[PDB]
DNA sequence: TTAGT
DNA sequence: AGT
DNA sequence: TAG
DNA sequence: TAGT
């Protein structure tokens, strides 16, 4: 995710 | 930092 | 069995 | 990555 | 088992 | 020197 907590996605 | 971007500090 | 601060 |  |  |  994020970041942080890529994307998603990406 | 954060997390992210611990603290600071801990 | 991911891809991707 | 983020004294 | 970081998400 | 630290601690998702």
């Amino acid at each position: 995710t994020x970041p942080g907590v890529t994307x998603p996605g990406v």
